DNA sequence: CCGACAGCGCATCAGC
DNA sequence: GCTGATGCGC
DNA sequence: GTCGG
C-alpha cells in the first residue's frame, strides 16, 4: 500500500501499546492515526505533512520523520530486543491469550508455539482452539470466500426458519476485499426490544450450522451471541480451505438499525461516532440510541426506522459503510 | 495545561 | 455455588 | 497520544 512503510510502524506501536503496556488509549491514538494515512491518496514524505491529518500529532510526526529518514524506528529496535515483550507480543497472537494470560506463560517457561503445544493443559478452551487453527487464523478470508460463506449461511437459517434475517457486517458490508472473521447479525420476530416469545432462537441456529458441518468449534455462547470457528467445505481430492473464526449476534427486530450499524463498524468508526453521540448529548450501543441526561443518566431508547435515522440525531450526514471504513 | 477518551457479551478467576 | 472483578474479544 | 476546552 502507498504508505505501507509508516502504516505498520504506526500498527506496530499499537501493538506494544495494547499488547504490553496496556495503555489503551495510546493503542487507539497509533491505530486511528495508521487507519487516516491509509486512507491517505498521497504519499506522505514529512511529519509535518502527515501532521496536518486527523490523529496525528506532535509525536507521530517525528517518529514519522524518524521512520522516513531511517527506515526504522529506535523505540521500535528496543522492543525488539527486548524478550519479555517480544515473547508477550508472540503469545497475544493466540486467540484467547491476552497479556495476563501471555506474562502467566512466560514466567512458567511458555514462550513459543511448541512451548504450547507441549503444555495444552494448561490452556483453557478458548486458547486450545486459538492454538489448533493458529496459523488458519493468521490468514485473511478472500471476498470471493466470504461469499460463499454469506450463501451457506443465510440459507441455512432460513431452513431453520423462514422468517429469519441474516445479515452479514464487519469489514465484509464495508465492501472489503479481504475480512479477519464472519460477522453475522440475526434477527426474528420472536425476539423484539421489550419481550422474548421463544428464546433458544440463536442456539437453533448454531445446531443447524453445526449438524452441517459449518460450525466446527465454539468459543463462546450466550442467548445474543455466539462465537466460534467455521469451516467452507472442499470439494473432492483437494486441501481444506483455512477454518474461520465467526461472530454470530442475535438482536431484537426493533433494534436492527443499532445492531447493524454497530456491527458493521469499522471500530474506529465507531468510537468516532460514540463519541460524537456523546458530544452533542445521545448515547448509542448496539441495541439503541438513548438521549443523555445533565447528570448522565440515560433515557429511553429513540424511533429507528434505518440506519440515518441514527445520523441524523447526532446531526451527522449518512456515510455509507465503504466510507466507515477507519 | 490538563482531563476525556464507546460500549458491550461471555468465560474464567479470586474470595467467600 | 455466588458475587464481583479481571480477562479477552466484538 | 491526540484533541478540545
Ligand atoms: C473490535 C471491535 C469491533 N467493534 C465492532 C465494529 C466492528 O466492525 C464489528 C466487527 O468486529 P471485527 O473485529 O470483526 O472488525 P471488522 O470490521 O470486521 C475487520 C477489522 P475484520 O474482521 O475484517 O478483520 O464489531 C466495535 O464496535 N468495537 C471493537 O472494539
Ligand atoms: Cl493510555
Ligand atoms: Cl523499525
Ligand atoms: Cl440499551
Ligand atoms: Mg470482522
Ligand atoms: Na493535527
Ligand atoms: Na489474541
Amino acid at each position: 500500500t502507498l504508505n505501507g512503510g509508516i502504516t505498520d510502524m504506526l500498527t506496530e506501536l499499537a501493538n506494544f501499546e495494547k499488547n504490553v503496556s496496556q495503555a489503551i488509549h495510546k493503542y487507539n491514538a497509533y491505530r486511528k492515526a495508521a487507519s487516516v494515512i491509509a486512507k491517505y491518496p498521497h504519499k506522505i514524505k514529512s511529519g509535518a505533512e502527515a501532521k496536518k491529518l486527523p490523529g496525528v500529532g506532535t509525536k507521530i510526526l517525528e517518529k514519522i520523520d524518524e521512520f522516513l529518514a531511517t527506515g526504522k524506528l529506535r523505540k521500535l529496535e528496543k522492543i525488539r530486543q527486548d524478550d519479555t515483550s517480544s515473547s508477550i507480543n508472540f503469545l497475544t497472537r493466540v486467540s484467547g491469550i491476552g497479556p495476563s494470560a501471555a506474562r502467566k506463560f512466560v514466567d512458567e517457561g511458555i514462550k513459543t508455539l511448541e512451548d504450547l503445544r507441549k503444555n495444552e493443559d494448561k490452556l483453557n478452551h478458548h486458547q486450545r482452539i486459538g492454538l489448533k487453527y493458529f496459523g488458519d487464523f493468521e490468514k485473511r478470508i478472500p471476498r470471493e470466500e466470504m461469499l460463499q460463506m454469506q450463501d451457506i449461511v443465510l440459507n441455512e437459517v432460513k431452513k431453520v426458519d423462514s422468517e429469519y434475517i441474516a445479515t452479514v457486517c464487519g469489514s465484509f458490508r464495508r465492501g472489503a476485499e479481504s475480512s479477519g472473521d464472519m460477522d453475522v447479525l440475526l434477527t426474528h420476530p420472536s425476539f423484539t426490544s421489550e419481550s422474548t416469545k421463544q428464546p433458544k432462537l440463536l442456539h437453533q441456529v448454531v445446531e443447524q450450522l453445526q449438524k452441517v458441518h459449518f460450525i466446527t468449534d465454539t468459543l463462546s455462547k450466550g442467548e445474543t451471541k455466539f462465537m466460534g470457528v467455521c469451516q467452507l467445505p472442499s470439494k473432492n481430492d483437494e486441501k481444506e480451505y483455512p477454518h474461520r473464526r465467526i461472530d454470530i449476534r442475535l438482536i431484537p427486530k426493533d433494534q436492527y438499525y443499532c445492531g447493524v450499524l454497530y456491527f458493521t463498524g469499522s471500530d474506529i468508526f465507531n468510537k468516532n461516532m460514540r463519541a460524537h453521540a456523546l458530544e452533542k448529548g445521545f448515547t448509542i450501543n448496539e441495541y439503541t440510541i438513548r438521549p443523555l441526561g445533565v447528570t448522565g443518566v440515560a433515557g429511553e431508547p429513540l424511533p429507528v426506522d434505518s440506519e440515518k435515522d441514527i445520523f441524523d440525531y447526532i446531526q451527522w450526514k449518512y456515510r455509507e459503510p465503504k466510507d466507515r471504513s477507519e
